C-alpha cells in the first residue's frame, strides 16, 4: 500500500519522534508525509529511548550516518 512514498520525510508510520536509522546528530521527527529531523546542541546525537539528546557516547548512534556533520541541521 505505500503509505508514505515521501522518502526520509516519511520513514514512520504515524506521526511524532523516532529513531533515525541514518543521520546521528539529527533524529527522526515524523509528520505526516514529512519527516524533519532535529540536531542536538553541540553536535549530540538524539536519544531515541527518551525521545531527547545526549552525547553520541551515550545515545548510541547505530544510524547508517554516523557522520552527521554532513550538512546545517
Amino acid at each position: 500500500y505505500l503509505a508514505f512514498r515521501c522518502g526520509r520525510y516519511s520513514p514512520c508510520l504515524d506521526d511524532g519522534p523516532n529513531v533515525n536509522l541514518y543521520s546521528c546528530c539529527s533524529f527522526y521527527n515524523c509528520h505526516k508525509c514529512l519527516a524533519r529531523l532535529e540536531n542536538c546542541p553541540k553536535g549530540l546525537h538524539y536519544n531515541a529511548y527518551l525521545k531527547v539528546c545526549d552525547w553520541p557516547s551515550k545515545a548510541g548512534c547505530t544510524s547508517v550516518n554516523k557522520e552527521c556533520h554532513l550538512w546545517k541541521t
